[PDB]
């Protein structure tokens, strides 16, 4: 494997034939209460819209993936509660080695009452996410896909 | 946006602060027969592994997603069928443009009785993949997790 970049966020490498980007691992968090499931947008510049996605982010230096899933809906939130391992994800093994582990937030609680405005926090009912969808009134990421999919699975119940 | 890196199937881009991975269209087929989900495998080198994955493949030049998930259905396993669009979602927004849509397989047909073996066709029914993975016995991608959880959502009935 020879790199021909090195970065913030990612490295591009090339094995052979492959180009392949490194990529730290992230999480993301399903929360969902009375109905509603915490969706949230932002702007983002590598696909110039801002998708429907859920509470997600990069692993930090010296934390674990439930550690991360925690920092993050607090950051996003100002929330904590119950969280519980789903499952994990690899985003696109096709090119990238990026991993999403997957957690389920339950029994929310403010801990914090962002001052930036840099998310936007999106409360919607998983079947109004999906049918929006289906209209082309917005656009989904892996995550914010993965959350409805997994509501309508097992938490309709 | 200027670029670092001009690709076959990528190209590395920077918008200011952010790292930028431009990438080609995929789409993904769910396809499901007498309970059984048509998975599929093959060494992924970006990730080192094969992960569980349905079938997947870039958009051609030409072509448009239904075509596209036609031929990746019929040159992975010889099979055609009747497909109908569901949804789309971004891999990873974060970094990546890789935009994926897919779509549902049913009454399937042979049309070609790969000979290099290249892709290992995986029959499996998809609450056993869910448990393997629970089990940490194989790694999902995201078309992988995607049609787990969209056969458990709407296709037990
Ligand atoms: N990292 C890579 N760099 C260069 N060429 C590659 C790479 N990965 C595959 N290829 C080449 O591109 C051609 C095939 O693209 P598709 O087969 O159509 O396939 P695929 O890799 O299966 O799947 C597309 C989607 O599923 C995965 O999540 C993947 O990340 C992508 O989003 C193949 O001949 C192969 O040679
Ligand atoms: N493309 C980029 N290049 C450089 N820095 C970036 C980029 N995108 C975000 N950042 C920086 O990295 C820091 C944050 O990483 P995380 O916030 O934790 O966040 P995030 O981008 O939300 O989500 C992680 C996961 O969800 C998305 O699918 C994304 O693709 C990733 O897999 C931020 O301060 C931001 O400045």
């Amino acid at each position: 494997r020879t790199y021909l970049y090195r970065g913030r966020i990612l490295n591009l490498a090339l094995e052979g034939r492959y180009e392949i980007v490194e990529h730290k691992p992230a999480v993301a968090v399903i929360a969902l209460r009375e109905g509603r499931m915490l969706f949230v947008r932002q702007m983002r510049p590598a696909v110039g819209l801002a998708p429907l996605e859920i509470p997600a982010g990069l692993i930090e230096p010296g934390e674990d993936p439930l550690e991360a899933a925690r920092r993050e809906l607090a950051e996003e939130t100002g929330l904590s509660g119950d969280l519980t391992y789903l499952f994990s994800y690899f985003v696109s093994p096709g090119f990238t080695d990026e991993k999403t582990h997957v957690f389920l937030a339950e029994n929310l609680k403010e801990v914090e009452a962002d001052e930036d405005e840099a998310i936007e926090v999106v409360w919607m009912r998983p079947e109004e996410a999906l049918e929006r969808h289906q209209r082309g009134e917005v656009e989904f990421s892996a995550t914010g896909l993965v959350g409805v999919l997994y509501y309508h699975a097992f938490l309709r119940g």
